Parts: C-alpha cells; structure tokens; sequence
C-alpha cells in the first residue's frame, strides 16, 4: 500500500533559489522564502498567489509560522531574523543578535518564544513579545543546519556540520543529550517526530536516520536518495499513511515507508535540487522547493 502523489499545481514567483516552504498550522496557506530576499504566500488549496512580504536586506534560509497561524518568523543572511504580521505585511520586529547568517528558525507550540540557529555556530532563543535574546547557547563548532522545539516546546534539537545532534533543555538552556556517530558526517537537517519520543536526522552520506535520542538508538535509516550538500528538510507525513519524505538532489522528492524504510514514491517534476519539502496539517498533500535552476514550488496530493 502505497501513496499515489499527483502534480496539483506550479507556483512561480520567486527570482532566485527558494530556501523553504511550511504550511500554516491551519491548513490554508503556504508560505516559502528565497535567496530572492522575498517571502511568499500561497492559497494551499487552490495554489493562488496572496501576497509578497519584503523587508530583509539578504537572502531568507527559512521561514516558520506561529500558532496562530498569523505571525511569521524569517532567517536571513543579513544576520536578523524578523517576526511579521502575514495579514498586514508588516515587520513588527527585527531579532538581532547573530554576527554571522541565521539559517533557521521555529516558534515554540506557545508562541511566545521563537528559536534560531546560525553560521556563528550558535543556537539563540528569543522574547516573541520584546523581541530580545533570552538565551545564546554556545551549540556547536560549525554552522547550525536545523533548530525543532519539540510537542510541548520544553526541549529543543539542533544539528550541525560538525556532525552533532544534540538536546536542549529550553528553559534552563542546558545539554541534555549529544548524539553521536563514528565516522562523523555533517548533519544538514534535524526535527523532532510528531509526539517527541523521537528525531529524524540527516546527514550528508546520503542517510535519513530515526533516533530514539534518550536511549541514544537508532532505529531507522532511509536511503537511496542523494545528499551530500545541501540542508534538504524532511517530515513526518501523517494525514493518511505513515511516511517519512524528504527532498534530494537528484530533483525528486522522495517518499518512504515509517517502518519499512521501502521507497513508496519518487516525485517527479522539478528541474533542480528539491531542498524543501512540507506536510500540510490535514490533507494528504506535500509542497516542494528548488533551487536557481527551477525557483518554482509545485503542491501534489495523494489519496493516502
């Protein structure tokens, strides 16, 4: 039993490579970044450009919807991160603090706290309500790929090129965990599963890894796909059935059975890297990004 994933829609816009795409928590709109500078929304359903949302000085890495689906937090090499209002347009803050770019960034279930990682190889935590770094946490030794609070926002994992996962206790900033591996391959993407228990990580030998981080286990690889570059994202789909899908640079997004590890689907359209990928909240439907060669998001849907 497989999904059956169709091409619904090609959403064109954007001028240069797209960084990321993310559904907002309620389902009826995606938003997408670029090294255009630029961040994008999009009618989920219909694929219909909203509007253009501008204001950073250099390109956006990420984007990262609060939960209640209004505000927006963005991640760009102009060193800040600004947090939006999505119905007006409007910055309401610039976060600074990071000396070098901000790749990525995450609201707390809460949304009272937003959290970035960045080439300064730190891993920030940040006020939604001042606007002020609470916390600046001396992560790792090499740029941060990825930053997940986790269901209750009490823990947060980061990722790195150094070839670390580690845990982080948020309210005290503390280590709580570093995963490690022998042979040490740079770690472009890392989350949290949907209940917590455990993380999905990627690493740049071509390997999607689920952790079970408190027993230090690995209990899943996904392979066949091609990453060696890039921070590509990768998601829990589970609207029908239980899959792991990620972007690859071979231009396909792939999709994998939880348990099997088997590759169910092979997406193809795209006509570069697809370096994003996003589970809508509700609909068996995935949103995808490329890079300067495409610039385009397609949105398919399957029946499972």
């Amino acid at each position: 039993v497989k999904p059956n994933y169709a091409l619904k829609f090609t959403l064109a816009g954007h001028t240069k490579a797209v960084s990321s795409v993310k559904f907002s928590p309620n389902g009826e709109w995606l938003a997408s970044s670029s090294a255009d500078k630029l961040i994008k929304i999009w009618g989920a359903y219909d694929g219909k450009f909203e509007k253009t949302i501008s204001g950073h000085k250099l390109g956006i890495s990420d984007v990262a919807w609060s939960s209640d689906s209004n505000l927006l937090v963005s991640a760009s090499d102009d060193k800040t991160l600004k947090i939006w209002d999505v119905s007006s347009g409007k910055c309401l803050k610039t976060l600074k603090g990071h000396s070098n770019y901000v790749f990525c960034c995450n609201f707390n279930p809460q949304s009272n706290l937003i959290v970035s990682g960045s080439f300064d190889e730190s891993v920030r935590i940040w006020d939604v309500k001042t606007g002020k770094c609470l916390k600046t946490l001396p992560a790792h030794s090499d740029p941060v790929s990825a930053v997940h609070f986790n269901r209750d926002g009490s823990l947060i994992v980061s990722s790195s090129y150094d070839g670390l996962c580690r845990i982080w206790d948020t309210a005290s900033g503390q280590c709580l965990k570093t995963l490690i591996d022998d042979d040490n391959p740079p770690v472009s993407f890392v989350k949290f599963s949907p209940n917590g228990k455990y993380i999905l990580a990627a690493t740049l030998d071509n390997t999607l890894k689920l952790w079970d981080y408190s027993k230090g286990k690995c209990l899943k690889t996904y392979t066949g796909h091609k990453n060696e570059k890039y921070c590509i994202f990768a998601n829990f789909s589970v609207t029908g059935g239980k899959w792991i899908v990620s972007g690859s640079e071979d231009n396909l997004v792939y999709i994998w059975n939880l348990q099997t590890k088997e590759i169910v689907q092979k997406l193809q359209g795209h006509t570069d890297v697809v370096i994003s990928t996003a589970c809508h909240p509700t609909e068996n439907i995935i949103a995808s990004a490329a890079l300067e060669n495409d610039k385009t998001i397609k949105l398919w849907k399957s029946d499972c």
